[PDB]
């Protein structure tokens, strides 16, 4: 068949060999670059609307435990916590007296929602005596809310029940107006931030830390974008039936391949020769197909009704525009000089990730000692998340010293988890960044050097 | 013998072989994937019991701190001294005052343990005059206790001695019942903390440090674990008699091959053919099997009995598990892909060992000649320990702009120790990171390549 | 043509051999020695002219924060703010109570200029009413400004515009006199200070910052420097017409060998061997030139007439002595020991640049992929230029611990973008250190053994 | 001359081979390993007596500062300063106040030295007026002291000079009594503070520095150390005289080889081949052997009379016992193994170091761009030594994040310098990781591949 070999130089050909002979062919080529151009101009642009919104979340929830909270200055969510009696009984009546009189207080024009709600959560029979050591526990979880309203005893005589006490929360809304819409020109987003002040007492040691929870409800008041993102769908799609019409050749001129092996007696020809046929490179491309075409009906589904999940269309189109810019590798294979530097890793890859199992492996063993012995005598350690976290950031070497320190400052308790920590801690050093570290640059070279002399 | 062929071709067979060979053979290998699993889940299952436990301990400790300090803030373990004459009379009174009034104060259910003891020590025959430089000591040491017992001038009119001063303790117990238990549906744990405030007086340099020190006596009130805990000595002891049956043959087939180069003229064939005959990775494999069944019957004693040595169980339990995970690189080997890469320390070893020591005597010769010079004029240089924690993290590069900045700012006292700072730093750090990690990547690069060819 | 042989033997010769054939011929090479030493003396004693220049400005600007912003303490630039209605009317009044009784307070001879004028800022038709959702805005900005002069109710009675604010500033100007000079022994320069105190209310979020900024206007008071400033010039210069000259022949000379070819038949040599005859080092050393005596006429211009645009001075005259310092580079290739090490870079440019791009597209991809998705959850990530520098400082390994740290710290909002930010980072952090680092490193290991062989 | 190769072969001999030929030859050898176990434990011992002595200089200096300088929170040495009128007088009269009730308030036993100095130092002819610009200035300074004795109008009323002011010191000192020494087991040392406390206003900037600084005067109170500090120096010299015989028989049988080439006709054999025949490994023993018996004799005259000048003892010490550990690579070139190790740096000094100067003219380049562009814009690059220091932490990566964020949180006053700074650093880290670092990689495996072949 003279044909089906003059198919095949078509087939393998590049497009500027195709170009130069042929011409009149960029009906491929231009999709590739303006899908390039279209995502990420829409990435872009929605990404700098989150800027402003996420900025004017965060000033006000500063802004909100500036005023709520006894006591606070910055820098010390975590550290701050209540200690004797009196200190929660201040903690929770300063909280509602700078409710109470917020209009000549704040600085916004913080308006009131019909309000506020306080509610405390104690055991039903509740019976803790260590000097008899006696317990006799119902495990349900009783409320008891208190009613209050903006324009003393009805909120003042608030006891709590120190002895059986979970939480101690704290549940009222405020609206405002955002006022830099103006400025930008549009219609504005009127906010209803959602406050929930946390006194928490699981645990039951005598620490209860407090914090300050906000959530945003945002709603318009009382078109460059919707034209664009059909836009960026119309070019995706057409990108989505054009490269599958193209695969659909490829399976076709793969299947009367496979015919003529059975009447030339080629022996059934296994899984090698039919993967030299099949490009890769429209498969990273048809997954970012689906990804954008999803994620943009996601963000109209946003934008009309839903202003809270921004979760899974966020992480749909960073995704899809991280696989299409590595798809611009593609152009620079068709050059006799970048044709040895993209052809180093198609023969290092069934090697270094053969070596990547040997030493995820022995990470991981390090990952269990280190977790059990430091876990109690060390800040570092406590979970394996955490464990995980800090022996990989020691690798390229992040926090040596801080680590160091803060086993020499106790010396734990004896000395026999010191003299552990010193053979541990070096032996790992020591072992990924000379002999491990090493073995790699020799594999990278090996197979650079395959590529290299044919 | 021909028989004894067929021994050595069966001996060095490789399972992979000896499956598709022979058939019906796990009766090794199921162990050894068995064993990693039953191993990793009582390290794991353990291992989640100390974060509960752990947590409660410290989360008192610092609810402890805030209740009987005087004007502790967070962050300031260290730097929390009494440097006047009425501080410490305020320190000392102060943790009293707030021992006594403690149930009208606290936040957990802390009941008193029959209580508290003051107590400080002088010397006997104390005489010091710097004005006349006269010195007439006895340097027996004698307490004076003070007995307080809760329901002032019992407690108060307590005169100190500051011109002979060592250590003014506080002591005393509390008891207290984790809560956490019922929701974690078990039966309780009553801990009892034992309490020890520490006024140290030692270098007599007028800066008297102040710190607060804890100890727990965890007892039960007035199962998964026990029958997980056999199985993983039953199976840890089968592996343990198994491979040690394998040994005993290894050494025999060995016996029976030395009495043939007596008969063969064999001239008594040294270290080297003998040493290619035994496996070694039993020999890892055997000393994970004694660590795992001595930690075991550790734990089963620490949960029965004495609630307080964790520190030799769990330094046996994590390097067992440590031994256990690199016992999977066995697996990998064989495979004529891997076969490539696990060889490539076998060879390099005995060269990368002889490179260690040229390495080892450089750095500590740096370490002496740092930890003289630049002790007096530095704070990262304290101690010896502290020189080579500094100086190796300034290898891999932790924490160069600190160790150069702290000498820059005060500049030793005069120019000479500065001009040696600058020579002895730039020196070092360029020895290390250029020309000697140079030299490791040349011989792991040559070792792999010794192994490539052939 | 024996003659224009003769002149390439003479025109590819190095000085060495010319000298040691030839003689008396230092006329080129005196040149570009004296011209780095004249430019580098110029740079060092213009560089230490703005050390006494800078802190004398920042010294004072930290005594004016001191003086005029109420309970500032040092290390609080960005969290310094107002929050209730009060703390923004007091530290209006500090500031001006605290000027006008000035020459009471401070510790330096600020002397008044004729003087302090206070100014709001509101909307014409403002209307903000979150209860309504009722708007009709005026977007006109109309001052209200406060006349002040120093030696209450022409400065009391100030009442603000909480509803509708945009800025409340402060300006005033002080005057003083730098008395370091006459130790310097020299001509003083008086200074004077314009201050311009900020309360920004921009975002409208209840969150007010506070800060305060200097200007000024140095003039002397009611020749080492200008004798060298033209020696600068005077050498430069003379480098610029006989650098030029020698150029002016390299073209007139390759224009008769484009002659020869025509003749000789060479048909019409392209671009490589043209190349090849043409210095390269003397385009580094012309733009140069024309860079030092652009910045010294600039120099002469500044301490002349206007004191303040350093900016165009600095970024010439700091690239100009960039570039004359590699010039030296110039004088080692005439070795032929340094002549191998020189020509490790232009074989590998032309393919280290062609590897540059196909890292610095996987590099953008993960800018782009990492700012929408991490942009709220994470305060590393909240601008382009902020990633770019978060993850080229992760690189080489620089805070590792920290962003995996306030990763965990919250969790995000859910446990989506957590287990998202683990890949994220960990395949981000594995593929630059281990595969891409060690391409780069074979890469310029084969291009230096493309020298050394031949 | 049959007996001079005879010399040679044992000239040339290892002493392994030396040995196993002669035996009965420990008399070179036993003193090289005495050599290094002696000196070392001599360093160790003096080492350990420095942590007692400046850990009880630091504490008593920290002692001080508590209790003499006005409102002093830890970890505020730099950025304590007073600023207003008010604030220098109470911290004068503060510091005053609290030396005369000194033994009711301190901890230790701190007696008087017979005593309090305060001076101030002002202009003798002051005239500073910012509205006239008019100056009148005597440079003489003229002190007013006032004496002050231990047990108020002798000391009060005292009016500074705030218009003309230098320095306002005070000076007095405190004895006090080591009680650790008694624990110790020995004779005191009683020590002799001497406080200096300094208010400078040299800049004239409104911005008075405080600051505290101690100086003591050890002296004994109204023999393990001096016998082995006599066997340090006689093991010493008898190495220093035992080593120079032996280059004294080098140099003479250089000669009578010298004198051969001149009655064999060997053309007066240049640098070469006489460079092959004189050990260099005894170059670096007498460097070593100088250089202890200087700083014993040094410590013996430190610990009789003069217990001040430690700077040049240790400086001494350190830098001997540095040389003598590297001096144990001398015992390892003798086996076939190490004698590739250690002949990797004999053929890659002579290009190693001719690619250094490579690489410290680029460094020096961007340090002078970097120091005057980015001086006053920026805090990290204030002095040129400081540019050094932050340009080489940044090459292994120390601080990279904290130069961006400093950089953009300003971002100069306008966009040009920030503009410039991302090129600036940018192509910096960019150009010494890969390109450069790279480069060194090379060398040093073609250094190596020279080795291993032959
Ligand atoms: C305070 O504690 C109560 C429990 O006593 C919490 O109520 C639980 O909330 C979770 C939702 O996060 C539910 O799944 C549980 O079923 C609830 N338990 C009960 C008994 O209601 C309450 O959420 C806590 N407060 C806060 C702010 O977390
Ligand atoms: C306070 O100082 C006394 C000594 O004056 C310490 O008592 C010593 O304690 C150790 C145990 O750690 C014993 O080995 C010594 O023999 C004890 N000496 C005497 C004289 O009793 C006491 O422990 C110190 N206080 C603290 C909390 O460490
Ligand atoms: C306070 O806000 C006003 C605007 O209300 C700022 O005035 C603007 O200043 C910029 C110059 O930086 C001009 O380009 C604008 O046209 C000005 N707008 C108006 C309405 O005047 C003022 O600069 C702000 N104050 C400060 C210190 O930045
Ligand atoms: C305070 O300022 C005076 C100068 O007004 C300093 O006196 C100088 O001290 C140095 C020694 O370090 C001498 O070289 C100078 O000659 C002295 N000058 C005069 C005029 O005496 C004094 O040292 C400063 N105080 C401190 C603590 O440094
Ligand atoms: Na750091």
């Amino acid at each position: 068949e003279e044909d089906l070999r003059r198919r095949l130089k078509y087939f393998f050909m590049s497009p500027c060999d195709k170009f130069r002979a042929k011409g009149r062919k960029p009906c491929k080529l231009m999709l590739q670059v303006v899908k390039i151009l279209v995502v990420t101009v829409q990435l872009i642009l929605f990404g700098l609307s989150n800027q402003l919104v996420v900025t004017f979340r965060e000033e006000n929830t500063i802004a909100f435990r500036h005023l709520f909270l006894l006591g606070y200055s910055d820098g010390s969510d975590d550290t701050f916590a209540a200690y004797t009696q009196e200190q929660l009984y201040q903690a929770i009546f300063y909280a509602v007296d700078q409710y109470l009189i917020l209009p000549e207080i704040s600085l916004g024009r913080y308006a009131y929602v019909r309000a506020l709600a306080l509610c405390q959560r104690y055991y039903h029979r509740g019976h803790v005596d260590p000097a008899n050591d006696t317990f006799d526990i119902d495990p349900r979880v009783v409320t008891d809310c208190i009613q209050v309203d903006p324009p003393s005893a009805s909120y003042k005589n608030l006891t709590l029940k120190f002895h059986k006490l979970i939480n101690v929360t704290i549940h009222f809304q405020l609206k405002t107006i955002n006022l830099q819409s103006l400025i930008n020109n549009e219609i504005p987003d009127c906010y209803t931030f959602s406050i929930l002040i946390t006194f928490d007492n699981k645990a039951h040691s005598g620490r209860i830390p407090i914090r300050l929870e906000t959530k945003t409800h945002i709603q318009e008041c009382k078109s460059f974008r919707l034209l664009f993102d059909v836009v960026v769908i119309l070019t995706c799609s057409l990108s989505f039936l054009l490269c599958a019409r193209s695969l659909l050749r490829g399976f076709l001129l793969q299947n009367e391949f496979v015919v003529f092996m059975w009447r030339r007696r080629g022996r059934e020809i296994s899984l090698w020769e039919r993967l030299e046929f099949v490009n890769g490179w429209y498969i990273l491309l048809v997954t970012s197909d689906v990804l954008t075409i999803s994620g943009t009906v996601m963000k109209i589904g946003i934008e009309a009704k839903n202003l809270a999940s921004y979760d899974v269309c966020s992480i749909l189109l960073g995704t899809s525009t991280l696989l299409v810019w590595v798809g611009v590798i593609r152009y620079l294979t068709f050059f006799h000089k970048y044709n040895i530097l993209i052809a180093t890793l198609r023969v290092a890859l069934p090697s270094v990730m053969r070596f990547c199992c040997c030493v995820a492996v022995i990470y991981l063993g390090y990952c269990f000692c280190g977790w059990i012995v430091l876990g109690p005598y060390h800040v570092k350690f406590r979970s394996l998340s955490m464990v995980s976290e800090c022996l990989f950031s020691l690798i390229n070497g992040d926090d040596m010293f801080v680590t160091f320190a803060a086993m020499q400052a106790q010396q734990g308790h004896s000395s026999l988890v010191w003299l552990f920590s010193q053979l541990y801690l070096y032996s790992f050093i020591s072992l990924f960044i000379y002999m491990v570290l090493s073995l790699f640059i020799a594999l990278i070279t090996g197979a650079y050097d395959t590529i290299k002399h044919p």
